[PDB]
């Protein structure tokens, strides 16, 4: 569920 600010934003399955 955690999205990391990146492009494209890396949203982890958590």
């Amino acid at each position: 569920g955690k999205c990391l600010f990146s492009n494209p934003p890396i949203c982890f399955p958590n």
